[PDB]
C-alpha cells in the first residue's frame, strides 16, 4: 500500500522551495516530531499542477495522505488524524491548555494590516502576548510544561510569522520584557524540526507583502 | 479499556433532552451510520456540570472519546478521526464534492438575523440553494450520488435548522421548484439516523430565538 504524503505551499515561482504556510508547517512539525517516514510534495498555488488539482480540487493546502489513498484537508483535522494513527511519541496537549495563545495570530494580522496608531491593534496584540507570557511563566517552558505538544507545533509557526512580518513591515518585535515568550520562541525555533520546516524569511515577507500594500 | 463517548448540547433546563447543536448532530449521525456502539452524554451549557468541565474546560460541544481516554473537539476533526478509526462502512465524500453547500448555513444565519428586505440576504441564500439543486440534479440523490457520505451528515443538520428556523421566524421555506434539494431533504430527514438524532422543533426554535430578537 501507499506512502505517507503531505502537500504544502511552495515559494511563488519556485516549485522546489518551501513556502510560508504556517498550517502546512504545523503538519510538517507533527510528521518530523513523530519520526514518521513521509514525503513532502510542494505545490506552487499561483501555478497549480494537474496532479494537485486531482488530489485537492479546491486548491487548498495542506492536504495529507496517511498511506490509505484518502486525501484530507485542514491542519486541525490532519494533526489529530496523525495523533490517532501514530500515537507514539505522544504530542497530546491537555484540553485545559488547548486555547492558549488562540487570539495571537488574528491580532497579529489585525496590527500588520493596520494604518492607524490610534487603532488599538498594537495593545490588543500586546495584551494577547502578555497572557501567553503569564501562562508560560506559570506552566512552561512550553504550553504543556517540560515537553513539546501539539499546541506548540500550532503556535510556533504563528509566532514565527508574527516575528518576521512585524519586524520587516513595522519594525515591531515581541517585547523582551516578555521573558517566558522569548525563552519559548528561543527553545521552539532552535528545535531540529523547526529549523528544517521553517520558510526562509524572504518567502514569509513576499507572501505577506500583497496583504499589507 | 474505555467506551466510545460523545458529549453534545442538551435542551436548556432539560438535561435529559437532546438540544439543537447541528455540529453535535453531524457526529451523532456519523456514529449511528457506522453502527458503532457508543454513549451519548448530554450537557446543559447554561448549567455546565463538574465532570463536563474536567473533560472540556472551554465548555465547547461536541467533544468525543474514541475509547482511548483522550477527549477531542471540532466536528470536522471528530468525524475524520471516526473515519480513520472506523473505516467500514465508508462515509468518505470525494474532495471534488467536499465544499458542496458550504455557504448555505452562513447565508441562512445572515437572512434569519436580517431586519431589512432590501438586504440582499434572501437572494444570496436562494442563489446558494439553486447551486445545491443544480449539483444534486446532476450528481445526486445525495452530495456523492446514490449513497450517503460525510458531506450529507454535515449539510443535513444545517438544512434542517434552516427549514425549522426560517419557517418559524420568517414564514420562509426552501422553494418547491428546487426539486433536487427537496428530494434530498425528504430522503435525508426520513433516515433512521436523522429521525433519532434530530432535535425537537421546539428546542431548535428556542435556541435560535435569542439570536433573532
Amino acid at each position: 500500500h501507499m506512502a505517507v504524503e503531505v502537500c504544502v505551499k511552495a515559494a511563488v515561482g519556485a516549485p522546489d522551495i518551501l513556502g510560508d504556510c504556517p498550517f502546512s508547517q504545523r503538519v510538517l512539525l507533527t510528521l518530523e516530531e513523530k519520526k514518521i517516514t513521509y514525503e513532502m510534495k510542494l505545490v506552487d498555488l499561483s501555478n497549480k499542477p494537474e496532479w494537485f488539482l486531482k488530489i485537492s480540487p479546491e486548491g487548498k493546502v495542506p492536504v495529507f495522505n496517511s498511506g490509505d489513498g484518502k486525501w484530507i484537508a485542514d491542519s486541525d483535522v490532519i494533526t489529530q488524524v496523525i495523533e490517532e494513527k501514530f500515537p507514539t511519541p505522544s504530542l497530546v496537549t491537555p484540553p485545559e491548555y488547548a486555547s492558549v495563545g488562540s487570539k495571537i495570530f488574528p491580532s497579529f494580522v489585525k496590527f500588520l494590516k493596520s494604518k492607524d496608531a490610534s487603532d488599538g491593534s498594537e495593545k490588543a496584540l500586546l495584551d494577547e502576548l502578555q497572557a501567553l507570557d503569564e501562562h508560560l511563566k506559570a506552566h512552561g517552558p512550553y504550553i504543556s510544561g517540560e515537553n513539546v505538544s501539539a499546541a506548540d507545533l500550532s503556535l510556533g509557526p504563528k509566532l514565527f510569522h508574527l516575528q518576521v512580518a512585524l519586524e520587516h513591515f513595522k519594525g515591531w518585535k515581541i517585547p523582551e520584557n516578555l521573558t517566558s515568550v522569548h525563552a519559548y520562541t528561543k527553545a521552539l525555533f532552535s528545535r531540529e524540526s523547526f529549523v528544517k520546516t521553517k520558510p526562509a524569511n524572504q518567502y514569509l515577507i513576499a507572501g505577506w507583502a500583497p496583504k499589507v500594500n
